[PDB]
């Protein structure tokens, strides 16, 4: 489904978000969390690139994977507990797995991964986030103002 | 999710993160994602190259608090005085971004969402038909990104 | 160009707009003007259906029509002056002409008509509107609260 | 144009008017327009048929001023307790519309934009993947409108 008058509005907000963040300003909390997370991810990938080779064959997540199985896989990443660094890792692994899915010509898995990750974030990680200083605490620790 | 302007969605944060990461590898979350990214990139290049033109824009372009859209439309018209093209449209985004940045600096953050709404308005009424007629943003992506 | 997370937000606002207006409430001024105009148009069409048969052959507006020629055609509708009733007529004639364009398998003309009508509204009619009580005066006279 | 939430575009008013008129003839401005229209229609039928269920919803569904999204998500979950389908999704829109209408009645117009944002949020996080997997809104249009 598409939306064309929103399209121009959407470009606007995205571009202004981008240019504000370059000066440490933020369109909104959501925009601040986005810049922060992108940045935290970049740094993460720079340091742990070694972990991102052949993720497909190791994580056992395919298009026909059930969310419960996805949940079991991610749970392994958080076996010794949830902390900010582990939450960044979660995003980075999702991202890398998407890229592989595109490399391997299974684009279909990308939107499956998005939806799985959103559910997991919703049910598992955001509640922890709310008990540990909230999304603003994420922005203080990883964002650029 | 974090508190946004129109929702506090977890999916929205995930989707932004995957879009970014897909783009770093030569891929796209979607056509919109690709447009957004090409436009950020084009804005960055424009602002560095024509850096000398980005001082006291709130004054040179007469955008103050209490400005009405008709005034804004009057100023932007001069930019497209000799016709629309993709360069002038990049200029339009960049100037509007620098205006917002200038606004926050001066503790006029109130201007920012107003500038957004004026830019979206101007696009819709003045720029859209030229854009469509010229192959759409799809063409922008192909010529730029 | 499409936009998918806005898509759900867009449905929301549209549906809530619709349900509010059914009780004489309005999401925004823009939403009030939309309900009012749709209604004014319905009434107009009911009374003057006789004027809407074979508009294509009489208005001389094709896909290759220049906006200046479009402007000349619409100007004829406003020859004896602009008033609210004539402004409603303008919308109704545009609408009917679009429908014929779809009947005659020239859909391409519809978006051309939208853009022409938006320019004409912008340059000719909205200024008159601003000197005659504004968009709220349109809502008082044609809307349902 | 009239003052909207995200812009004051003239095109936006035109486009809304032509969409309406195209739809009255069995046509569509676009896929989104068609979805919007089918959904309004489906909401109308649902609210008349299940009219008896639409009293004191602010109370039965505990949506008051100062309500947080987590609370809202908790209430809406019960509606989809036994699974998602297109009927339950129509119900979701209608109830949210009646809630907004109820809000304005009680001089709690402040709730309306908050309800919008919560509905958009819930759609994105909870309903989107089911919708996509089930053929998208394109399927809704084909089964309903
Ligand atoms: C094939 C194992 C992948 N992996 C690693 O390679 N870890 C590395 C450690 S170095 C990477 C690292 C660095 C810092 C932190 Br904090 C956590 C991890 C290793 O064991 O050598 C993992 O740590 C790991 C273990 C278990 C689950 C996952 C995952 C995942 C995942 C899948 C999908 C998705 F959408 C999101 C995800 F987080 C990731
Ligand atoms: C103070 C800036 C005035 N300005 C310039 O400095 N132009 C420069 C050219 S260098 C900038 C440039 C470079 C390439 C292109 Br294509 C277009 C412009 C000059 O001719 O010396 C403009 O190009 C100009 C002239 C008239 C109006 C505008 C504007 C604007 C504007 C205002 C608000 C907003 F949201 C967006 C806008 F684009 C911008
Ligand atoms: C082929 C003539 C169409 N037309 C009529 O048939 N008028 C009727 C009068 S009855 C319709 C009517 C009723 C009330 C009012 Br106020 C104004 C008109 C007639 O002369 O018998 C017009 O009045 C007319 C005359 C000149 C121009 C136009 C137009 C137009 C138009 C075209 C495109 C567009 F996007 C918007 C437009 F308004 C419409
Ligand atoms: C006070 C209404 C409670 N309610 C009912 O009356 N259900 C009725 C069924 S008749 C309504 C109906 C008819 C068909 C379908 Br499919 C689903 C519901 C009943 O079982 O007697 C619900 O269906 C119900 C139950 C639990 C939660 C909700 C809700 C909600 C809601 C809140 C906010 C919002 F923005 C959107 C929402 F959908 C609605």
């Amino acid at each position: 489904l598409g939306s064309m008058s929103q399209s121009n509005r959407e470009l606007v907000v995205d571009f202004l978000s981008y240019k504000l963040s370059q000066k440490g300003y933020s369109w909104s909390q959501m925009a601040a969390v986005k810049q922060a997370l992108r940045e935290a991810g970049d740094e993460f990938e720079l340091r742990y690139r070694r972990a991102f080779s052949d993720l497909t064959s190791q994580l056992h997540i395919t298009p026909g994977t059930a969310y419960q199985s996805f949940e079991q896989v991610v749970n392994e990443l958080f076996r010794d507990g949830v902390n900010w660094g582990r939450i960044v890792a979660f995003f980075s692994f999702g991202g890398a797995l998407c890229v592989e899915s595109v490399d391997k010509e299974m684009q279909v898995l990308v939107s499956r991964i998005a939806a799985w990750m959103a559910t997991y974030l919703n049910d598992h990680l955001e509640p922890w986030i709310q008990e540990n200083g909230g999304w603003d605490t994420f922005v203080e620790l990883y964002g650029n103002n």
